């Protein structure tokens, strides 16, 4: 890319590939010790959870299982109660299992709270959450998140499975999507 | 069919076509009066609910909507908590809506109780139930069913959308499946 | 007279009489090997529930649910499957039971989809056929009624989720969209 | 050494090196028009997460979830779609990203199913290819590794839902089998 081209020199990287890897290595170990007697079913909500789940799972030295959900919005209902449409439910019964929801981000949205309560209605022994990223407004929802990768500022973030209009999920880092007019 | 052929002359009919139609007409009228101000979203769980839903809807003189779910078993989990796998969820937000689940049968299974609690977690104004049939072992499970077609004995029933190994759903009546050896 | 209905196109008794004829014809055509009735939600509900009961065979019934893929659906008929058939149709006779056929390409695509799943045969029974259905090259074996090019409601067919519970087929009144 | 694993077939570094080369080749081949990467759950998870990050283009990612239709799946490859693609692929380049290819007919049916949805093209990238994959006539443009006919686990691949989180591809030990 020529140096005369007017565009930002570096798109603003919030968490780089090595930082993510180091932190998931630590979380993996802590999770492996906490679940030593009874490995969890890792549950991920598509599509945001793809990278964190593939990576974190490989840092957990237990016989974990992996299962997925796909969800869509019910419009104004999703905003007010966190209810989502289940496009793809869990494949497996979680009755009497330890379940670990693995999230890309938590914030002031109510969908994680509603999903937690949904999975707790299915008889599991326990349901906990591991989230890569937490924003400041996550404090406004009353939920206990046992494992947190990083606190981040309130920015629109992309990469590491997070998109903007379906793009940028394949970035190996977490970046801030540019909002301002670039000037040379 | 020749008279020398060794086969029963009549299948044991529990509720005939006219009895179902007369009773659904009465349920329809009662439902229309109760929901005059705010018509319900009729919810049916496939495939059992097809005939009762098509028919009851047409006996309700209000602007109802209709929506559907499809579900499958999670094995032992379904027997112990009623939890089922959602294969197709509601298409519509039921936030602040009146919802009427229209059932083919109620019994000692926990799935209706779990489904009622699942829909109540999505912010509806109210969720009630209309069921065509109710067996004696439904008394075990504490749920309030506002509209009941018929209390029936404990028999394996078929017809009127109810199957045995996928068969007999298109009988216009509700019959008792025979398992005995026919003798001439 | 319903105020959202311009006029009744097909009354409850006409539908019932016609489905009784279709049912008998279908029962004769499939006497050796009953079909799997397939319906696409939600428009097929009434016709399927009523027709199935007029077919004196041991039919099975299965359902799909679909969403649009936007511009792709218009150009090829492809749809997004939100609920697939629950049962294998390999070596089965399948009878798609439709509410309406017209110039839309989703039926044609669906047919080609089901024929890619190994069935012995796939045929169509449609309650209603509009004039513009002639523009798509598909053979529909059973047809309830030819109707004119009107937006139709009732008997499971909706406008903006309403009127599916009318026991007849009506023409939607322009006062509901003007 | 893991006790359920008889031996390691492909180690973590080998998989990483190979996906780095595939990523580069893919990025050159699609430079003008990035692909929608399509993965079928759950086996494609690791290969898709990793390969996507080695492709320096603005790719998209979409997923499917499938079940068997029993005897029909064996004879034609047809599967029951539990979750379909979320996105229209009309006039798009598509790249199905697979965990294994072999004599099973499901990839062939899926390829033909996607080609019925109007895409500009559909190609396949597969991490692993077994010997019996020669028996199905499909053109697979990108192949990570040829492997022998073994039941393989790890790197997203399971046995009875276990071992998906191994960071290498192993051969399952017959003591578990
Ligand atoms: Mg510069
Ligand atoms: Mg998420
Ligand atoms: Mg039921
Ligand atoms: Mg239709
Ligand atoms: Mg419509
Ligand atoms: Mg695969």
């Amino acid at each position: 890319v020529p140096q005369t081209h007017p565009h930002p020199d570096v798109d603003r990287v919030l968490l780089d590939e090595q930082q993510i890897r180091d932190r998931l290595a630590e979380l993996g170990e802590q999770i492996a010790a906490d679940y030593a007697e009874e490995p969890p079913v890792l549950v991920g909500v598509l599509r945001g959870a793809v990278m964190v789940m593939a990576d974190l799972a490989r840092q957990i030295d237990l016989k974990v299982e992996m299962d997925w959900m796909a969800v869509s919005s019910y419009g104004s209902g999703t905003k007010s109660s966190g209810v989502v449409r289940i496009l793809k439910d869990l494949s497996g019964d979680i009755t009497d299992r330890n379940v670990l929801i693995v999230e890309d981000i938590i914030d002031s949205g109510l969908t994680l709270k509603w999903l937690l309560s949904n999975l707790r209605s299915r008889g599991p022994k326990s349901v906990e959450v591991a989230a890569l990223l937490r924003k400041p407004d996550a404090a406004r929802v009353d939920i206990d998140v046992k494992y947190i990768g990083f606190d981040i500022p309130s920015e629109f973030v992309i990469g590491y499975g997070l998109d903007y209009a379906e793009n940028y999920r394949n970035l190996p880092y977490v970046g801030v999507l540019s909002r301002s007019v670039y000037e040379d």
